[PDB]
């Protein structure tokens, strides 16, 4: 199945760790599709090589270069850099169907069945459920769809300063049209939500297929005690998921790394 | 339109203040439907009278009495008292279509158009969006639907210890079947969510039709400074909505009260 892939992004070494963990978990759960990753020149040569091992295809995108299609839009909206680098997943015409996944996610069960959905399928975002979370979405690469996104971005920008605001403004019918485009929450389970309606997490949390480490703090911002096999919560620090992430990092990614 | 109504519940004087505020805001925004409220013998004679003024119909429900249909189910699940008292909204066969509304909600714009939806229509719950929030829902009274709920309650109880868990278990197809049953978030805007994805609140929060004071702290748990016309935040206290609530209470409810 060399026509369908999982696409991610990382513009630095930090998110690269995340992409490496994501990639490893996609293989670990036997995906039959490809694994593709968008990176930038800011990503180190070591992290780049590590990515070439895990990912089937590594695509470099440089929007600071006048040649790049999204370059002039960045001049008008200097704040949308990462957002514009991300929309390039639609430029991946070598693929028919894709599932973009944020570098801060982790797969816990095979999710190849996401490929039955059509553009654009996304799960609800907690906090504001009428907006879908752009961390996990099924889409169809197309230069047209891409140039249209680039236009909306230029014309009105993003109501949230990042991609989710933009992708929601463009695909504004997600909330009210066709329930098939509403991915179940367990395909993009936001790690911080675990305590907003805890009862529901105990009731359905075991069925979790994908964990998104949404928010300020990412898995790589913690420290892991290899001995205890759990995340370090010492000092003024405010778990099972952070551990699964680190387990995969420590066992699969570190050996390969550096 | 004496066949369609808004239904609420209050088992004590606290939530009665809320119901009174809700009722007032429903009238304040010219509803053409009826206003009905379920109460219990625990509600004071003064609050009862106040409710009889605001509401078109006040129904007493006593589930501690062996005669009540839901009485035997309460013996088996001693914790589901309020839950079972609330399900009685389905026993209101004198009404064809109804919109149940939690006593801790407030209306900010006419929402009579909710009557175009069919049982069961609800908005997503923040925290766990695949579950709908049982604070604002369109339903159809029926002794059958009612006895079925009473059964599910007895058989498996509730995964959250209250009605929302129960109503979600019964109407489990809400998440995946028919988008028309998904009420927009602005019809049950959970007040605590205002900071989980703040950007979206600024983008769509103005369109708010209904505010639900979800959670441990209710509007009547605060103190209002009549002079400043704002909620008192003095001492170890952790706003616009709490003010709208108190404004309606101070202007419309207090004069009538006591
Ligand atoms: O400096 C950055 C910020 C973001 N990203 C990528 O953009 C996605 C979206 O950002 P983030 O996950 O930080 O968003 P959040 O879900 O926390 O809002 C990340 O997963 C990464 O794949 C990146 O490569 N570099
Ligand atoms: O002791 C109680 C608890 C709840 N309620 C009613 O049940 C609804 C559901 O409860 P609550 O609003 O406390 O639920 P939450 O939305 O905060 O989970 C309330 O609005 C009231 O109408 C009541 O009458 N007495
Ligand atoms: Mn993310
Ligand atoms: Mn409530």
């Amino acid at each position: 199945m060399t026509d369908q892939a999982f696409v991610t992004l990382t513009t630095n070494d930090a998110y690269a760790k995340g992409a490496l963990v994501l990639g490893s978990s996609l293989k670990q759960h036997r995906t039959s599709r490809r694994l593709a990753v968008l990176t930038t020149p800011q990503v180190s040569d070591t992290m780049r090589k590590a990515l070439e091992i895990v990912f089937d295809e590594v695509i470099t995108v440089d929007i600071l270069d006048s040649g790049d299609s999204a370059h002039l839009t960045l001049m008008k909206r200097p704040e949308l850099g990462v957002t514009l680098t991300k929309l390039h997943c639609w430029s991946l015409t070598q693929y028919s169907k894709c599932v973009f996944m944020d570098a801060d996610t982790l797969v816990l069960a095979n999710i190849d069945d996401l490929f039955e959905r059509e553009e654009l399928s996304a799960a609800p975002d907690p906090g504001w459920p009428d907006c879908f979370n752009s961390g996990v979405f099924v889409y169809q690469p197309s230069v047209e769809t891409y140039n249209q996104l680039l236009h909306v971005a230029s014309e009105q920008g993003s109501f949230d300063g990042g991609d989710q605001g933009l992708l929601n403004t463009f695909f504004n019918s997600w909330a009210t049209t066709d329930i098939r485009k509403h991915l179940p929450f367990i395909y993009n389970l936001s790690s911080i939500s675990i305590y907003s309606y805890l009862p529901a997490f105990k009731a359905f949390g075991a069925n979790a297929k994908v964990v998104h480490f949404l928010g300020q703090t990412k898995p790589w911002n913690y420290t892991y005690d290899t001995k205890t096999k759990s995340v370090r919560s010492e000092g003024h620090d405010p778990p099972q998921f952070l551990n699964v992430w680190w387990d995969i990092f420590t066992t699969s990614v570190v050996p390969l790394l550096q």
